[PDB]
């Protein structure tokens, strides 16, 4: 007989600044759960189950030290109640409560599933997380269902109405609004050795991992004893920092570029704030603002390129995704414009694969939880792509391994960028490519079983036919689009002996695709 107010924070709203805990109060508990419901929608990567209950637990008392009143329940205490609803609704039996708060959900379910909690006697509010740059009731406005808004269009809005990179008059800095063009540049061997070693912490997760194998909670991929990645505020601002100083100078410049070689490969010149962003240890405003600073104290060491190509991605692309996929669910998770239905290939789960780039980018995401955008886009992507795998198990396998990875983010840019399975709405055109796109911005293709010159026969790079099958398949759909028509005329110039051997060549790749 206790509290008057419940209020329950989930574990990716690990906002230290929000409103709620601008005042002390006796009179309200606040709820933080590991739960059982969380790791049966998807089978998540045992990284990512151990960083979120580090961090809400490090949030838990961060919140107690700042004196509210919290309870933390674990999977031991957690498990006694039937799912998040059962919980929820015993806890304010328990305490007494008048009134139960939450913070709206990032994922379409949760939202779901909480939007229909009755409660008898108590009265239920929902607030925001306050922390996107885009308030949430503007999204039908500024993303009108099932409509094609142009990322690169809403990116320039945002820029205009935040401020950022623009000059006094009202243009953007530089004289153009996106660099990108900059920021395509490979790793030679100078730029390998001098490749910085990656800020990784030592957090111990032995008795988590056993707390989740003692619950019989499935997961994918490894850990050891420590895990790098940041697990609190403090971290996640070592992690910026670290970012700021020795990756931003570089970030554009190698943005796209990959590496089989340099211990570092990993993580390159990524910020790998990621996490902390989508957890909400860190906000989005205050990650640009570092970054800004950054570039603007260090005299022209750090040049406009890499600095727009990094706000880019969280002022466009994050706050975009978001938007398309709040006006577009649930029905979006259904789209499959391509009618893509095989199977993902075993490989994903272990990394048994003879191609070089598929290898690198597998393991990497078994090892760490984590690949750069490069590789989630032009190698996994572009593989499933161009090998018409079903969308639905793409999805489970991006939602689950990814350590940052929450619908709302990880959906439109799977289903959308780099399945093209909404036929354009996320990102215009398909992201598909040849071996000479992977050979071009990555060493990986001297490190391969296969030939990258070779477009047909005995060794050839299995993308180079199977990128020709793909847009031969789609050539109606896709040659309204005038930039790649002129792609259908490297086609058109061969002959029919060379496409013909291109196109057997596909179709034995695919029909030996666990071999690949
Ligand atoms: C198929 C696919 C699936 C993806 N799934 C996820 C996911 O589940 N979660 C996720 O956060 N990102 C996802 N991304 C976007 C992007 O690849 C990751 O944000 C990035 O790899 C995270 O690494 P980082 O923090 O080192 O990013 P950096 O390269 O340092 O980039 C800076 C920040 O920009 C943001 N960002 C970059 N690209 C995007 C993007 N396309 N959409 C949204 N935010 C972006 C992130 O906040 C990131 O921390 C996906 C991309 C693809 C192509
Ligand atoms: C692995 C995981 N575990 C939990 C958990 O045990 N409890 C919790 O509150 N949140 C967890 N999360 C985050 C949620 O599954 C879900 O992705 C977000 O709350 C969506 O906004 C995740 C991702
Ligand atoms: S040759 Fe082809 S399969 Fe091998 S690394 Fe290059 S792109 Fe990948
Ligand atoms: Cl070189
Ligand atoms: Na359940
Ligand atoms: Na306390
Ligand atoms: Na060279
Ligand atoms: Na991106
Ligand atoms: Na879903
Ligand atoms: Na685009």
């Amino acid at each position: 007989m206790r509290y008057s107010v419940v209020r329950l924070i989930l574990g990716d709203q690990l906002n230290h600044a929000h409103s709620w805990f601008s005042e002390h109060r006796d009179d309200v508990l606040y709820l933080i759960a590991e739960l059982h419901q969380e790791q049966e929608y998807v089978r998540h990567h045992i990284q990512k189950q151990c960083a979120f209950f580090a961090a809400m637990q490090a949030f838990a008392d961060y919140l107690s030290a700042e004196g509210h009143h919290v309870w933390h329940l674990d999977l031991d205490a957690s498990a006694q109640y039937n799912d998040l609803p059962d919980l929820i609704a015993q806890i304010c039996q328990q305490v007494q409560a008048d009134a139960f708060q939450y913070q709206r959900p990032d994922e379409y379910r949760l939202l779901e599933q909480m939007a229909n909690l009755r409660l008898s006697g108590i009265t239920i509010g929902c607030v925001d997380t306050e922390h996107f740059l885009l308030p949430f009731a503007e999204i039908p406005e500024q993303f009108p269902a099932s409509k094609a808004v142009l990322m690169e269009h809403f990116y320039r809005r945002m820029r205009k109405r935040f401020g950022y990179l623009m000059t006094a008059d009202g243009k953007p800095e530089g004289g153009q609004w996106n660099f990108d063009a900059d920021n395509r540049n490979k790793l030679k061997s100078p730029d390998l050795l001098q490749l910085p070693t990656p800020l990784c912490f030592d957090n111990p997760v032995a008795s988590i991992k056993a707390r989740i194998e003692r619950h019989r909670i499935p997961s994918i991929g490894q850990v050891g004893e420590s895990l790098l990645w940041p697990i609190n505020r403090a971290q996640a601002l070592s992690l910026l920092a670290h970012f700021c100083q020795i990756c931003l100078p570089n970030f554009g410049r190698f943005q796209d570029a990959m590496t089989a070689q340099h211990p570092h490969r990993w993580s390159l010149y990524h910020s790998r704030l990621s996490f902390a962003l989508n957890s909400k240890l860190l906000s989005p405003r205050e990650v640009i603002e570092a970054t800004i600073s950054a570039y603007r104290a260090a005299q022209g060491q750090i040049s406009l390129a890499q600095v727009e190509g990094f706000v880019r991605q969280i002022l466009g692309w994050r706050e975009y995704v978001r938007g398309m996929y709040w006006s577009n669910m649930p029905h979006y998770q259904t789209r499959n414009h391509l009618g893509a239905q095989r199977p993902l290939p075993s490989y994903f789960w272990n990394g048994q694969t003879k191609m070089r780039c598929l290898q690198q980018a597998i393991t990497q995401s078994l090892d760490f939880g984590y690949a750069h955008h490069i590789q989630r886009l032009m190698v996994t992507g572009n593989f499933a792509l161009l090998t018409e795998c079903d969308p639905d198990q793409v999805d489970a396998w991006y939602l689950g391994i990814y350590i940052d990875a929450i619908e709302w983010v990880e959906l439109p840019n799977t289903r959308g960028m780099a399945l093209f399975a909404d036929g354009g709405l996320i990102a215009t055109k398909p992201y598909s490519a040849s071996g000479s796109y992977i050979n071009k911005m990555s060493d990986y293709c001297a490190s391969c079983a296969y030939q990258v010159k070779l477009k047909s026969g005995e060794k050839a790079c299995p993308l180079n036919s199977l990128y020709w099958r793909f847009m031969l398949k789609h050539r109606d759909r896709l040659a309204n689009n005038p930039r790649i028509g002129m792609l259908y005329k490297t086609w058109d110039k061969m002959t029919s002996d060379s496409q013909q051997a291109i196109l057997s060549t596909a179709d034995a790749y695919l029909s030996q695709i666990e071999s690949l």
